[PDB]
């Protein structure tokens, strides 16, 4: 499909998969792209998007915009349903108006049911409750991946939905109160290591504090010690992992490779993913393992979600970064 | 909530449940209506949505307006699931934003599950696979019943979601219309009123297709109108608890299609024969929710047939 000079749309350019999208564009040598930022086009409005379309008449669209539910802002359950179906609405029709050759949508595993089966097959959409906290969300989610498929059998258009479950990348956020999972782990054990070898100065100089006692007591509530690493719960639930450059290589593989043709007429829909998941033991240890931490974990007091991945398999793509050298990666930038 | 003078919009007004609305509003004195037809204010345009919210500021909604999904147009699976997503998400976005007091949005039980045990409860919602004609309109009223819960839980509001299955009226447009105008025809064609005048009527015998023994639950207009009346006076948020808060309506009993088709054969008065030629999903409402709340319909549906047709004849 695309060559290099094809003009390419990534809605939502400044998040985790929109930055490697375009990075990983650039460096292949696509230099036909275009980007809004929020400021300069809200894709909630309808007006502004339909004349975006227009005006600027994109051949192929990468559609990463969203509002994302998490622990912090779950408080926000009307937010996350209608402004994703209006994201998805709005850039999903105006992509049909405009001829838009070929788009692809990112749907989540917040889409299928609580209790489903792991790992999870395509054909477990509707076969059950979906988690509570997620419950709008990952309604919002389907309706995007039932109207990829609906506009592909009414009108013949290529609108292919790719499905995931955690995203990170090798720059992440570190700060305490506002990083996912990797980072945050990273960031306690390798404090961990500096308390065990007595690196006071460096201690300060991470947490950008200049009393020590201050420091020691800042540690001690977050769970850092010279001996152990507090983990909240059993450490039991499982979780599976992609890199943003294996995103980026098969949302562009999908582009170039897959169409609605090849998939058919339900559950047309697509994992991604690596197939492996780790339960939070299994990672604090990996994290412990490649910072080099010599203490222990300590837990103080259940739905699982790994896709798997046959279908995209067959369709001839594979993930190309397993986990610990994905951490290991994160853990180099942040040494920088 | 509302009273007499209190300021009503009816999304939708010139379709069935709309025009049924309006009618019973008047007749109770409420008035005070704002009412736009499809040419005035098209309701997939947000802009022009808002525009009206900011302009009119209604106090009350009732959300009727749809693309609906049947046997000839099952075809527009993507318009079904765009249609009727931006309709839900402008009306009922836009009513939060101007401080509407109290929404009723209709859905369809083309939201349950194909397989799903009848009667149906509530809480069957996501509980399997939807039939594959309805799947992209079914989708969409799922959708519209989790915005208005979900606006519910976040920001306090009162938008109460009603499902039924299937609706007609004293003054409508669909299987009970169809059928009354098929054995009218039949009918006219049996006393030779060519003047007045491959459906399978004939002046011997209307002929339908299929066995007719498939299920089906009908509520009439003016029952609809009631039902999302005494919701708007007496039902909040509040007396519905976190999850499938949406209300079952209807009467509580179906029929077959055989079972109907001789009911409508009897009011009209066609001396001829019923025919079914044999070349799946029942839908009836648990209606035990709404019972509890305080409401049960009153229109049987052979008095409600015998009125569509008084009306029909005029
Ligand atoms: N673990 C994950 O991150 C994860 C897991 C499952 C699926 N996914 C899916 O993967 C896709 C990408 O996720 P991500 O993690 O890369 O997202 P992200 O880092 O949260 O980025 C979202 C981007 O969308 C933009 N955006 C949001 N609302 C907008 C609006 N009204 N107008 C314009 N731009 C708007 C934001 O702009 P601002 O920067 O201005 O705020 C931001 O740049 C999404 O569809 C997501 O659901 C990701
Ligand atoms: N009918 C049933 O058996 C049944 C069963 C299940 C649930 N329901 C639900 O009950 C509600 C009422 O159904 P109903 O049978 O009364 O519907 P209806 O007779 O089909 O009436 C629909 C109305 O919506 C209007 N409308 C559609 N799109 C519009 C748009 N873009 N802008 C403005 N107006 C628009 C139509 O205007 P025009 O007249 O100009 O086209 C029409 O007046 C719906 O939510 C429906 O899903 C009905």
């Amino acid at each position: 499909g695309m060559q290099t000079n094809s003009k390419i749309y990534i809605a939502g350019h400044k998040g985790t998969a929109g930055t490697a999208l375009v990075e990983n564009l650039q460096k292949r040598g696509f230099n036909n792209l275009v980007l809004k930022t929020r400021q300069e086009l809200d894709l909630v409005n309808q007006q502004a998007v339909a004349k975006f379309f227009k005006e600027e008449k994109p051949e192929y669209v990468f559609l990463t915009a969203v509002l994302p539910c998490g622990a912090a802002n779950v408080a926000q359950r009307a937010d996350f349903i209608y402004e994703n179906l209006m994201i998805q609405n709005n850039v999903i029709h105006n992509s049909f108006l405009n001829n838009v050759k070929k788009l692809v949508f990112f749907g989540s595993g917040y889409m299928y049911p609580e209790n489903a089966k792991n790992p999870l097959k395509e054909e477990y959409l509707f076969q059950g409750d979906l988690e509570y906290g997620a419950y709008s969300f990952g309604a919002a989610k389907i309706a995007g991946a039932i109207m990829c498929e609906s506009y592909n059998i009414q009108y013949g258009t290529n609108f292919i939905t790719l499905v995931l479950n955690n995203l990170y990348g090798t720059k992440a956020n570190f700060d305490f109160g506002k990083s996912r999972v990797l980072p945050a782990l990273l960031r306690k054990f390798h404090l961990a290591k500096l308390l065990s070898e007595g690196n006071i100065t460096q201690i300060l100089q991470d947490l950008k504090m200049n009393n020590f006692e201050e420091a020691k007591e800042y540690l001690h509530n977050f769970g850092i010690s010279k001996k152990s690493v507090e983990i909240w719960g059993t450490g039991k639930v499982r979780r599976e992992f992609i890199h943003s450059d294996d995103l980026a290589d098969v949302a562009i593989y999908t582009m170039q490779n897959i169409d609605f043709k090849d998939l058919i007429s339900k559950n047309t829909h697509i994992n991604i993913g690596t197939g492996i998941d780790y339960s939070i033991k299994e990672v604090a240890l990996m994290v412990k393992n490649i910072v080099g931490f010599s203490g222990e974990l300590v837990f103080n007091t259940t739905m699982d979600r790994l896709m798997d991945c046959s279908k995209i398999h067959s369709l001839g793509w594979k993930h190309k970064i397993e986990l610990k050298d994905g951490i290991k990666m994160m853990y180099e930038w942040y040494k920088t």
